[PDB]
């Protein structure tokens, strides 16, 4: 099973890493040469002992020191541009990775953030996609160095004493056999300790952070004797996981052991010890120790790649998770604003209730239209639904065509959202005016645009005014201030439907004299539709709507609904 | 000085357990020692088993190697097992120690630092200790054998090549030293694509795709270089290291060659003398770098002795009360959070009469959450009294004073458990599974809590990760309908009012407050206007307070304050 999905799994990833093949070929090469140095180095004890200490003492003395000291050069040159050469592919296979998965989640859907944890998606994304690498990485590595030296010495025991080799290569399917079973008996045993560890993190985490209902609610002890069972529990499988190895490791060098003492027991049978000499079993025999660590890694490097291609696959998922459905193929440059919901019904997604049930209203051009109504309505769902934030579920949304007929960019350049949680991106303040656009607005329109959002007199007392760095996630700026740069954002943009939402911002403003002028300033041209909360607009509006449970149950004007004096008049007698 | 005091301070938690200890220390002796006696073993093999006697290449060595390999096993095994043993044990009492500590400490402690930080220092600064410890132990003993169970070896087979070698030993040294010597983006990474995720609204309009794109770009290929940088630098490092020692073994060669020297030697000789420099090699690299691990682990250490010496919270109160259906009053209170010398409250008198609720309204910021702080003696205060029954909070004991207190907050925190116990918190045994039903529908929770799988023993399991903001709040009524406190201390301002079944936590509410003395920083308009008093603050003062009559008409602020909610 596993084999057959990180096998697909990787030859999805093979696309994105196949453009960086010529520094994978050069490592690789890398890696053999670093090899060879080795096997080549253990050539060199057969004419040290028997020629170097036949009497000779050339080979002692003129080049072996020579030779050995250029092989160590030739060692070392490979080990750092094989190092470099796989952290080169690997960083560029990383940042890959990472763009991929920033731009697919910048496009999902706003249902996809509002029920996920920010960080979950971003430590998953940094934390994988280096994995991937790092697993990959290092099981490309062994297969390519450790499987070529294992020819390198398998070859030399058979040129140096063919005989010995053969007693060796008998005995290896059983040795293997009994070092799997050895291996597959004890150490499997991480997620063990990874769920236990777990616990010891719960507990830890949720007396941290709720330590003051422990403190009412007088828990103590039954949080403490909690930690003292989970605690002494990771202690024991910190243990356990311990004697796994400390069991399983010298029962395997033992079996290894045993093979080579009898292929030694061979050795002193005469058949085989006449035509060799002390030279050539020095060199047979620590190829033969050498061969160890080889055999090792490269029976390993399956869980080191299948783990990589474990998490390569969360990220392939996140991926093919389906984003914004965007169909329009309509664009529209600067919309008059002529806005109607048709027979709008809508329930939040996995909700059962909807948020809004046969809304029918009109938002002609250049008027503004107040949505009032009991607080926790659908209101706020009205707004976000002309943004196609949100796809109804029957009816329809008209700009001027149905909103699901225009571009998603097309539709969402037309309107403009008003409110006090703005988000400041980090950067400067005519940067966060201009959010996506400095290059298209001049510094004299940017000016006059804060200017007009009566914004100024918070900017002017910036550390570096207008060029002042906002941000920081916005400590430097109060609720009544972000309401200004949103109003100023909307000003220079001049888009031709507003989205203004009062609910959460702060009528409590040393200055709203102010926002309310730059309100009056803004909406006199365009479209506007208010989740109104203010004096001011209510009082302009052109058609107050009363909403409860997702429904209009009465509209008109201010002054009409007060002649009428129904539900209008009891919300005003309310608030 | 300190590297080595702050060891001292925490040798008294590890001598419970020396035991292990010193067996450890002779099992790795006896390991050095076998790894040594195969190298000595070298000699025999070549020289004798080829000095024509098979009667070492048969007897001697294929059995000497396997009861070799036999003793170096079970050292190894039992060494590890022993250290394992103390660490384990090391490692939980200090996690235990600092578990009670810090829960011991007052919320100014929790203030400062991040929630995450003081769970690193029980995860990982605890488990670190002794790791470096133990690594740096094993260290010392293990390879301090080695080094002098080859040293011997060496001089005694040839003097002449192993004091060649020595003698090289201080330039190696030395050359070594000044190689090691020459040996922010992931956060703008973190920050550059959490800043996306906050402001996808505002990408999605605007159409700030590219320029986020691009913005990533930078980031991301910029900490590329960065990760490259590192590896390369450590990289060309090692190479060079083994180059050098390699020039001197390479020169130590071309000395056995002189006649004088050459004669000396052996096959087997000269074959275990090199086999044994060789090995030495990994002695002393992991002799070199043993001193930083201990220093790093006496940090991480000396952080957690720096949490344990803090103070936990004063409780010098001896009065206890059994219950108090009773008021509690601010008589001139003044405070000023530690750290902030603008005092978030002045000059306040409150009156909360028994059984009535009193709710108090202030802008977000205001001091409006610190008043309910404060009846729970979560921070002392600077000037006044608060008089709880008629006697000062500080007289009662703080478990006492806290029984009689009940918080409800959408984001009070449920413990990994089932429903039922976490709505009879930390007094799981005293109330009947009855009793807990009854507090379960009360609270309309139960409309959710059949849909679980099993019901009220569903486990909140993973975290909380089962549950609705809204449904955490119908749970904390639930626990403080229960306990039946007689001060109910409600935040609204977390509840998160936009919900799937508000008329339910409104209900549920309306239960609660009814004969109880109630203070809630009030955000909702029902449990407003359907309460005994209505308390404006405004930064650290009251500015106006009103009734029922009043409450028609306020001289403060409470017009436009009401108008924008
Ligand atoms: C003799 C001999 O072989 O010398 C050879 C000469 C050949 C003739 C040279 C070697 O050097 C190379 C060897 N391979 C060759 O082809 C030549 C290789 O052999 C490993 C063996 O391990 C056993 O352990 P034990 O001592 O038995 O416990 C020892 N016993 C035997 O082999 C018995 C056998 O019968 C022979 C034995 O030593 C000995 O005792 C020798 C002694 O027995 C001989 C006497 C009998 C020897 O050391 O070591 C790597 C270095 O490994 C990295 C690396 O660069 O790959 C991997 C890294 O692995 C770990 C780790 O072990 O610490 C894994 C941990 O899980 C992890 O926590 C940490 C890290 O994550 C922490 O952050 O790294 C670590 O080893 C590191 C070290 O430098 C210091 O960390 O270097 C060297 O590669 P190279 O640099 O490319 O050449
Ligand atoms: C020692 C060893 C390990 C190592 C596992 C670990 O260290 O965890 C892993 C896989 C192996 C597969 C075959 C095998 O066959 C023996 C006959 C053999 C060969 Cl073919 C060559 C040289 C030898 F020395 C031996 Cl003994 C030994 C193996
Ligand atoms: C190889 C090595 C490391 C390791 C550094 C690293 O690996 O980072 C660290 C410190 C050293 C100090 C002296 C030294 O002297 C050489 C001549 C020597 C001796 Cl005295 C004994 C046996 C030998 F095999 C060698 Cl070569 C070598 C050293």
């Amino acid at each position: 099973d596993k084999d057959l999905s990180t096998w697909q799994t990787f030859r999805r990833l093979w696309p994105t890493i196949a453009p960086f093949k010529a520094g994978l070929i050069v490592a690789g090469v890398a890696l053999i040469l670093n090899a060879a140095s080795d096997t080549f180095m253990l050539s060199l004890l057969k004419p040290l002992l028997d020629d170097g200490f036949g009497k000779t003492d050339r080979s002692v003395l003129v080049w072996m020191p020579l030779v050995v000291i250029g092989l160590m050069i030739l060692r070392g040159i490979t080990s750092y541009v094989s190092s470099y050469c796989i952290s080169w592919v690997s960083g560029k296979v990383v940042m890959t990775m990472r763009r991929r998965l920033f731009g697919h989640m910048m496009g999902m859907p706003v249902s996809f953030f509002d029920k996920q944890s920010t960080g979950t998606l971003l430590s998953r994304i940094t934390y994988d996609s280096e994995q991937v690498a790092s697993s990959s990485s290092g099981a490309l590595i062994t297969v390519v160095r450790e499987g070529a030296s294992i020819i390198g010495l398998f070859i030399m025991m058979f040129y140096y004493s063919w005989q010995l080799s053969i007693i060796l290569i008998v005995l290896a399917p059983i040795v293997s056999i009994a070092i799997r079973v050895v291996s597959k008996r004890f150490r499997n045993i991480s997620k063990n300790m990874q769920n236990t560890m777990g616990q010891v993190t719960t507990s830890a985490e949720q007396m941290l952070k709720g330590h003051k209902e422990v403190l009412i609610f007088g828990g103590q002890e039954v949080e403490t004797k909690r930690f003292d069972k989970v605690s002494n529990r990771m202690r024991l499988q910190g243990m356990k996981m311990v004697s796994a190895s400390s069991i399983s490791d010298p029962i395997i060098q033992l079996i290894a052991s045993l093979a080579l003492a009898f292929v030694l027991y061979a050795a002193s049978f005469p058949s085989v010890m006449d035509s060799l000499t002390a030279g050539t079993i020095t060199v047979v025999f620590s190829s033969m120790i050498a061969l160890m660590r080889p055999l090792k890694s490269l029976t390993n490097v399956n869980a080191q790649f299948q783990r990589g291609m474990a998490a390569c696959q969360t990220l392939f998922t996140i991926l093919d998770s389906e984003q914004e459905k965007d169909e329009g193929k309509r664009v529209i440059e600067r919309a008059t604003g002529d806005v109607e919901f048709r027979n709008v019904t809508f329930t939040y997604p996995g909700r059962d209730v909807p948020a809004l049930r046969n809304i029918n209203l009109k938002i002609p051009a250049g008027k503004t239209v107040a949505l009032v109504g009991r607080s926790g309505s659908g209101k706020s769902t009205i707004a976000s639904l002309i943004t196609r934030f949100y796809d109804i579920d029957e009816g329809e949304i008209l700009m001027d065509h149905d909103l699901r007929e225009y571009t998603l960019a097309s539709l969402r350049n037309q309107v403009a959202l008003v409110s006090q949680n703005v988000h400041l991106f980090n950067d400067t303040v005519a940067n966060n005016i201009a959010y996506a656009r400095t290059e298209q607005y001049s510094r004299e329109q940017i000016e006059e645009a804060a200017r007009m959002a009566y914004a100024m007199d918070f900017i002017n007392k910036m550390d570096n005014g207008l060029d002042t760095v906002i941000g920081e996630n916005g400590v430097l700026l109060s609720g009544g201030q972000r309401q200004r740069i949103a109003i100023a954002r909307a000003l220079l943009r001049d888009s031709p439907i507003l989205i203004l939402d009062e609910a959460t911002s702060a009528l409590d403003t040393e200055s709203e004299r102010a926002i309310q002028a730059a309100l009056d300033e803004l909406q006199k041209n365009r479209t506007s539709l208010v989740i109104a909360h203010r004096l001011s607009t209510i009082e302009k509006a052109d058609e107050i709507v009363v909403v409860e449970d997702g429904v209009i149950v009465e509209r008109g004007t201010h002054n009409d609904l007060l002649e009428h004096r129904g539900v209008y008049a009891q919300l005003h007698k309310m608030q």
